[PDB]
């Protein structure tokens, strides 16, 4: 045994699965919103010998040895972070070892709350993230609900878009010390200015959750929320376009003066990422994070980002121009909020059908009340990858439509879920249509490159 | 723009940086006992495509479309997990989403516990994680004491052992709900039973950690913690040579005594407590890799492999013995040895620094009978990463020969030097004292880099 031998030799169990996960990607219009396919440059950082080494501390500040290479690959992507946002190190700082988004956040409420203390964040049929405070009637949900005490704020539903003054007259009364200014499923750009208007008023903390956007914000794309914000959390995946991780852009320098006060944000972040929650800083994933972040900065990620709106736009439009109603009107960013219940068709088994069909998308609440939620949340980051274009994007939208007119023939003869998803499944009628048009949809995929590796 | 490029090509700054590191590991003497080198195989799956799916959820009760490959390479990771440890899937389940080990034991103390319930696991500086709980006299220091209560077990410093007897009787006054049987820094066996005793008399769940000895159990070379406890984590990049990521083995089944087959009820609020509680979005590269390696510790490669780190960790313990090094409990039982170097007049923090400048990697340990804290007097040593090598037990004879001369030359700096400041700049500014660990370090590079490294060749 040498640990060198080839995937494919040692475990080919292993790696018919990697090929028949490579081919779906391949061959599918991958319009979840936050899915991207990652560059082989950061593929091939992610999977190198920098998984073991064990680095726990910060670049100088330490416990192992041997820690010298990776406190520069460190200290390079806390650089390339601040600048693929135009952030001054004397303003801005970051920490790059919070393993993912859910992690990230928990890191900056144990960072600078106590146990129990009140955030406000956007529900989560609202669009809002579960790490944002998300707790139903019935259980609390998201950690986040658990070990601090959480009170959603809402969308306006006649509106679509967040009801900043209803945000405004629950935050004086609730009180919180933390309001999140993020969101998972929305369409439309966040007022971060009105948003820290209602945090200085309440003497709360403004984090903004950029994850889904993050790529739109670092191209210059979008207003970019740190000039309101006090702590920035990011996922480097979706459209940053890199390894699955976190972030967590803190600012530092001189707060406020009653006769200089600094802010305090940095030494409680980083504890709160270590010792306190994580472990060990996945080194390997700080890499490949770094060289999405250089990749951030090209020009080429200007372009790229200008297009996933054009084409973000473009399935907006012919969405509407095929009879669908999108929540909040179109969209604004990388994805669009469809309401199907002007159709008759839930966003459950239109998700099923859609699946079915080499789609994929997720079903999502709109503006209704169970199992069969109102439309579904599509994507452009990913095809866009693969220079989809707003051409591109408007035979995608025709694709769903087929699928939506089989969806809405299916549930003819079906009454609830069960009925749908196998009715999908056992009747030769059904099943071909659906195969007939997998062969359409699969053949017009496979012809658009794919970033990353050829067969993994 | 393809995304095809390759890293060389794309990022030469961040490509040189990859090969410095591999440089590193492959000259270097890692005895960092959690640290091992990861096989290629795994680590194809760990930087492949699976990056790219977004699959929040669980194999069959997924939130997303077009998880169907993903949810085979988990359903397949769950079973190689059940194989590797000799676990019936009737009475064992396993969670294979956690991101780290610190990820996974916060998600048992919330699938099991209520905020401010109490723990117990072994104190930090006697050998225990900082995810048992760890807090300080001054401040709590892991999430772990924040929101839950935590009161920590010692070991008896005059043997190096977990004090059992103290730890039956503060957990009677405690009433912890749960107590962790787990070390970072233990040279010897856990007494399972008596751990499961204790809890099953003050009604706590039994969590063991079995993260440093994770590959030794699943090699079946020494005795294996699922006998006796209820929950059991690990991580997978320790002794199981494979990525970072965490694992989550709970019970199922019957968990009577009037009338009532009562069940276990860990399967659910654990699934629960990873996703969607804390974790979002698992790491199916994670997931495949860690697959991967636990086909690995199936194989009788493997048990060759465990039972080889014992022999050299063994032999490692003898060389520095008849050197007049001192032990914590005397030796070991397992793949690490805690190295007790104050009867030589040299502390751990200054041997650790003179170590990594000759391309020595260890750690400094607090010993059972110390407070100094920014001077711990003792070393941890560990024979995994070595041993994937294809070290033997006169290779790491040799590396305690190497330990022994740095020491040596650590031990003439302190005579020349006043606090720890003047000892780390006298090992860079003297001349003599350079040269000394300039071919010392050569030495200790050339015998490193004649043997076979897992993983890629240039990255
Ligand atoms: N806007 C937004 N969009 C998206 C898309 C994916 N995500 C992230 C993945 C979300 C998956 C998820 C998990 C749990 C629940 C939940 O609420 N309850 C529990 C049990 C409740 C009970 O006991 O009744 C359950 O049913 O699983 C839930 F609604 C959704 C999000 C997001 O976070 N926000
Ligand atoms: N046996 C064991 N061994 C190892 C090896 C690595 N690890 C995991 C990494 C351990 C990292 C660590 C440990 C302690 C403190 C701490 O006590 N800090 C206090 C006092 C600081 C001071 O001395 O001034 C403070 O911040 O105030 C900390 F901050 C960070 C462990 C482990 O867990 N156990
Ligand atoms: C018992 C135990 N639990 C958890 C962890 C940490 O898991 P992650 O680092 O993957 O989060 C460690 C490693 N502790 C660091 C060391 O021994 O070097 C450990 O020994
Ligand atoms: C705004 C936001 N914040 C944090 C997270 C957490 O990231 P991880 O799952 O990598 O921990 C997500 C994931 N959102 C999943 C989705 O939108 O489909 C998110 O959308």
């Amino acid at each position: 045994w040498t640990g060198q031998e080839s995937l494919s030799d040692s475990d080919p169990e292993m790696w018919e699965l990697l090929q028949r996960e490579k081919d779906r990607q391949c061959r599918g219009l991958e319009l979840i919103a936050s899915e991207n396919f990652c560059s082989r440059a950061a593929l091939e950082a992610l999977g190198s010998c920098l998984n073991n080494k064990y680095s726990e501390g910060y670049p100088g500040k330490r416990y192992y040895g041997g820690a010298e290479v990776v406190d520069e690959i460190e200290l390079l992507c806390q650089r390339r972070a601040l600048e693929a946002f135009d952030l001054d190190p004397a303003q801005w700082g970051v920490n790059v070892q919070p393993y993912s988004g859910s992690p990230a956040n928990l890191a900056v409420y144990t960072a600078l709350l106590q146990p129990h203390d009140r955030i406000m964040g956007l529900d989560l049929p609202d669009g809002g993230h579960l790490t944002h405070g998300y707790m139903s009637d019935v259980k609390r949900i998201s950690a986040t609900s658990i070990f601090f005490e959480s009170m959603p704020y809402k969308l306006n539903p006649k509106t679509g878009l967040i009801d900043y003054n209803q945000l405004a007259l629950t935050a004086r009364l609730f009180r919180p010390r933390l309001i999140i200014a993020g969101t998972s499923a929305y369409a439309r750009l966040i007022d971060y200015a009105r948003m820290r208007e209602v945090c200085d008023e309440v003497k709360a903390h403004l984090l903004a959750d950029m994850a889904h956007i993050s790529g739109l914000v670092a191209a210059k794309v979008i207003p970019s929320p740190f000039k309101h914000a006090d702590i920035v959390t990011t996922t480097t995946h979706k459209t940053l376009r890199g390894a699955r991780s976190g972030l967590i852009f803190y600012r530092k320098g001189v707060k406020a003066d009653p006769k200089e006060i600094p802010y305090t944000f940095e030494d409680r972040i980083n504890f709160a990422v270590f010792p306190s929650l994580q472990g060990g800083p996945h080194n390997h994933a700080i890499a490949a994070v770094a060289v999405a972040l250089k990749q951030a900065c090209t020009p080429m990620f200007r372009e790229y980002s200008l297009q996933v709106l054009k084409n973000a736009r473009a399935m907006a439009d012919a969405l509407l121009e095929r009879g669908y109603s999108l929540v909040s009107g179109g969209t604004d960013n990388h994805l669009v909020l469809v309401d199907l219940r002007p159709k008759g068709l839930d966003g459950a088994r239109a998700e099923r059908v859609l699946e079915l069909v080499s789609i994929t998308a997720n079903k999502n609440t709109c503006p209704d009340r169970a199992i069969t939620p109102g439309g579904l949340r599509l994507g452009a980051p990913a095809l866009t990858s693969r220079q989809f274009r707003e051409d591109d994007f408007r035979r995608v939208v025709d694709f769903i439509d087929e699928g939506v007119n089989i969806g809405l023939e299916v549930k003819s003869k079906t009454a609830k879920l069960q009925d749908f998803k196998s009715f999908l499944l056992k009747d030769s009628e059904t099943s071909q249509r659906l195969a007939n048009l997998r062969q359409r949809v699969e053949q017009f995929a496979r012809a658009f490159p794919m970033p990353g590796f050829d067969e993994h």
